[PDB]
């Protein structure tokens, strides 16, 4: 089986205790299958930083890009043109949009929202969508900057069924996190069984949402494993077969050859 986190921030995972070091880290998610990861980074500087800190991988590819929340501090489009060309980008962000801590900076979050698509646009990579109580301005942005020009996937999915109807409509992926093995989380587990298996792709966003078995512990790439599982269970189908879907999907989006996301040899 060969499992893929599609949504990571291993510059955010604990290598006080928990863990020893990236490599540890990836062995442990080798251990489970888990045998690529998608590192994102929040910042330019924090890109710089992961890229240092994770080094040249087989199995690591990043983003590049300034999240929704970490717009306070200006940044230079011109660095994000330039950074995200790098080899090992593979996609622009994560960008998006959240009004939870809403303190009036939708219209600076909107702006940049506009810069990774263009960036995306130009590079042919997509971008990594984060939307959190910002429907109808997340997808207008999408329909208007014309994202089906690079594509994208709406990465740790919480919206709910018709939402994802409108980014499939748009060619867009969903992935979906640790959060739909919550109590609470009826909605998403009615969106997981919505989405086609050929638009599906699974990540832990750790270190946030671990997934059942897991609540209450720091969240690791291993544990895409539980999430595939349990995604599996509501989609009914074999997780080996969940597995190598989503991990075609994820070659796909992020124009990745396929010989890189397979163990033979
Ligand atoms: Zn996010
Ligand atoms: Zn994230």
């Amino acid at each position: 089986m060969f499992l893929v986190d599609s949504h990571c921030h291993l510059d955010g995972l604990d290598y006080e205790s928990l863990h020893k070091d990236v490599d540890d880290v990836l062995a442990k998610a080798a251990a489970r299958d888990v045998k690529f990861c998608l590192a994102v980074a929040t910042t330019l500087p924090s890109y710089l930083h992961m890229r240092d800190l994770v080094g040249e991988r087989d199995n690591v590819v990043f983003s590049c890009g300034v999240h929704p929340l970490n717009q306070n501090d200006p940044y230079d489009v011109e660095d994000l043109r330039r950074l995200a060309a790098e080899e090992g980008v593979v996609a622009l962000g994560e960008t998006g949009l959240d009004y939870y801590y809403t303190p009036e900076t939708k219209v600076r979050q909107q702006e940049s929202f506009i810069h990774h698509i263009q960036i995306g646009r130009e590079l042919n990579k997509p971008v990594i969508v984060h939307t959190r109580d910002a429907r109808a301005d997340t997808l207008a942005i999408l329909r208007e900057e014309k994202v089906t020009d690079c594509g994208g996937v709406l990465h740790c999915f919480t919206e709910d069924r018709e939402t994802a109807g409108k980014l499939l409509d748009l060619g867009f992926y969903i992935s979906f996190s640790g959060i739909v093995t919550f109590r609470n989380a009826e909605q998403l587990r009615d969106a997981a069984r919505y989405v086609p298996l050929d638009r599906l792709l699974v990540e832990t966003d750790s270190p946030y949402l671990a997934p059942v078995p897991h609540r209450g512990k720091e969240n690791q790439p291993a544990m895409v494993r539980d999430v595939a599982e349990y995604m599996a269970v509501l989609k009914g189908v074999a997780v080996e077969e969940l597995a190598q879907v989503t991990t075609d999907n994820f070659a796909r989006l992020f124009h990745i050859d396929a010989s890189r996301l397979q163990s033979i040899r």
